[PDB]
């Protein structure tokens, strides 16, 4: 088959954010926008990334 | 005269609105939860501080 190229690191459930959230928190206090569906959310949400694997030895034979 | 209990008479156990907010905004931005809904919406709601609307349930008590 011929070469094809293809990013050199897999991807994560990780991504960049930061001013948008201090942003909102202040106005949505006074606006009082519902904070438990972000807390319902992210309850569930406490995400993290594939890890690597084991690579421990192994064989199809008795000890 | 006669003694008694002074004002305020009694405690209201009521918490911050920020606590619940403050948390949420630090976890929600690691977890990568959507602001945008919060954003969207506050543009929309633009509202300020109320009292709590009527309901069927409401009555005078007879004393």
């Amino acid at each position: 088959g011929s070469h094809m190229a293809s990013m050199k690191n897999a991807k994560q459930e990780h991504f960049e954010l930061d001013q948008e959230w201090v942003e909102l928190m202040v106005e949505a206090k006074e606006a009082n926008i519902s904070p438990e569906e972000i807390r319902k959310y992210l309850l569930l949400n406490k995400k993290s990334a594939h890890p690597g694997p084991a690579a421990r030895s192994h064989t199809v034979n008795p000890f």
